[PDB]
């Protein structure tokens, strides 16, 4: 089996890290069940995932950057109908897919955060199933008051709900990486975007050593303004912005309505 991965490369002639264990598999395709609409998958690499998803009866849509794996991905997939689409993740048209649609997808690390986050403001899938670097799963799943937590965060939990549900080590895939993995669900609730919510949230957080009242001051908040706000809300004067859930940044907001 990593001697079947060795050979697949060396037949085909070929820089990545390719998800493999059929363990592992099962439980990022459970993860995503029910498939109640057409999944698309990113980086099938040599379509481990892909092939799990199939034959769990999901309609699978795979971007794949790398057209070098298209006879790969042809071998490996076969007698499966599978639709292969040979794209850069962040410019594929994520604002056509069916409403409805599900994401099921190890991520690149470098490209996790601005396609979740796109995937989120879109507003058109039901559930996003990925497979990130841990402390970029910790962020999207963290708690106030932690160091994970931040702006982030308060993006995923606007649009989701929010689950990290395993982590996975690097026997995971071959070659094995030097990081530890996690499994994340995200559940959107069809919230859109709020852009003058994420004003708010970015300026609160944008000057990370302050009081919550000093950074807003610094990011041109009237001062007395937000001192108003935060008493008649009943938070500690000197109140930190990594203190502050959603709610209460949703609140803060209304209270400083017009500010600007």
């Amino acid at each position: 089996s990593p001697q079947s991965v060795r050979a697949l490369l060396e037949r085909h002639g070929l820089g990545q890290n390719f998800l493999v264990s059929e363990a592992h598999l099962r439980r990022i395709v459970e993860a995503a069940r029910p498939f109640t609409g057409p999944v698309f998958e990113v980086g099938p690499g040599l379509g481990a995932l892909t092939r799990a998803l199939l034959e769990a009866g999901a309609e699978v849509t795979a971007i794949e950057k790398d057209l070098r794996l298209r006879p790969v991905l042809e071998e490996t997939l076969s007698g499966l109908p599978v639709r292969l689409v040979f794209q850069d993740a962040l410019l594929y048209p994520w604002e056509e897919v069916p409403q409805g649609s599900l994401l099921v997808a190890n991520l690149p690390y470098h490209i996790a955060t601005p396609l979740v986050t796109r995937l989120l403001k879109t507003g058109r899938f039901a559930r996003l199933v990925f497979l990130v670097q841990k402390e970029v799963a910790e962020r999207m799943t963290a708690r106030p008051k932690t160091p994970a937590y931040g702006v982030l965060t308060l993006r995923v939990a606007h649009h989701a709900v929010a689950e990290r549900l395993f982590d996975l080590p690097p026997g995971a895939f071959f070659p094995p990486p030097k990081v530890w993995s996690s499994l994340v669900r995200l559940t959107p609730t069809g919230a859109l975007d709020d852009p003058g919510l994420f004003r708010l949230v970015e300026a609160a957080f944008g000057k990370r050593r302050k009081t919550l009242l000093n950074a807003l001051a610094a990011a041109g908040y009237p001062k007395a303004r937000v001192e108003e706000a935060l008493r008649a809300l009943g938070l500690p004067p000197r109140v930190r912005a990594e203190e502050l859930d959603l709610e209460a940044f949703r609140r803060l907001r209304e209270g400083l309505e017009g500010a600007v």
